[PDB]
């Protein structure tokens, strides 16, 4: 089943917090360690999420964070996930800055690409792919998390392309203009995630307002090459940022290209 009773969970340590609610490390009965995300009232369209949870849980891949179930008996609801020991990739990059080999950084991009090629084949669009939405686990494996979750967020300032909080830094032009999501808009976001990885967690378009990012991208500006990215890796990042979605590589193509670079 996909419904987890409240008696099947324990809450050991709070590990995260934000406007969504809280995250705890806990245990799940007869099924080991978990991260439990408690959702604040009004943050999410809970009925829409609960309607799709069972189908969402069948998206299972070694490079995707597994959703194990939903505790919905009483408010607030909890979502129960696979526990990732090193936390979000954005913070992991920042705290370990200066300690990465370029091969490790490319390997993190490959893990994300592998999870995204699975979602692309399943015709599942992430919509908000970024280093903050990737988690680091056993042996520094990266896994993609929160795919499709912006479909349930109730904060219009974050979900509307004209919203004050919209994540325009990772959005392709057709997303920041029209909310035209596709696997090719996720590819643009993946180019920005690659830039976050090779820069060791710098924030893209630092200090630029949302309208300034739109004006810059529309006028051909692109993120500068990080020092640790080779010319060839930066070439692939620029292919992710092609203005037309049709000219961007699919994740299946990126996965072969990046693997050839890593394995050579
Ligand atoms: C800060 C933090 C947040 C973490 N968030 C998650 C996490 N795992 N899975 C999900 C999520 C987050 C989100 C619920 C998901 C969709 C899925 N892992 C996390 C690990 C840490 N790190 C680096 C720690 O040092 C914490 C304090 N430690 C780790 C060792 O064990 C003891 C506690």
């Amino acid at each position: 089943k996909w419904v987890i009773d409240p008696s099947e969970l324990t809450f050991v340590q709070e590990i995260g917090s934000g406007q969504f609610g809280l995250v705890h490390l806990g245990y799940w009965l007869n099924k080991d360690k978990v991260a439990i995300k408690t959702i604040r009232e009004g943050a999410m369209s809970e009925e829409d999420f609960i309607e799709e949870a069972e189908v969402m849980m069948k998206l299972s891949h070694p490079k995707l964070v597994q959703l194990y179930g939903v505790c919905l008996e009483q408010a607030p609801i909890c979502l129960v996930f696979e526990f990732m020991e090193h936390g979000c990739l954005s913070d992991y990059l920042r705290t370990q800055r200066g300690l990465f080999a370029a091969e490790t950084l490319l390997g993190m991009c490959l893990d994300v690409c592998e999870g995204m090629a699975y979602l692309e084949e399943a015709c599942v669009i992430h919509r908000d792919l970024a280093a903050r939405n990737c988690l680091v686990g056993e042996n520094q494996v990266i896994k993609v998390s929160d795919f499709g979750m912006t479909r349930f967020v109730l904060d219009d300032q974050y979900t509307s392309s004209t919203g004050t909080k919209f994540p325009v830094k990772w959005a392709s032009p057709e997303v920041f203009s029209f909310s035209r999501y596709s696997s090719k808009s996720d590819v643009w976001s993946f180019g920005v995630l690659m830039w976050e990885v090779f820069s060791e967690g710098k924030i893209p378009y630092e200090n630029r307002s949302n309208s300034e990012v739109v004006e810059d991208i529309s006028t051909g500006f692109r993120l500068y090459k990080p020092r640790l990215a080779s010319t060839h890796v930066y070439q692939i990042m620029n292919h992710c940022w092609r203005e037309r979605p049709e000219d961007r590589p699919a994740f299946s193509r990126l996965l072969r290209q990046l693997a050839e670079i890593a394995e050579s």
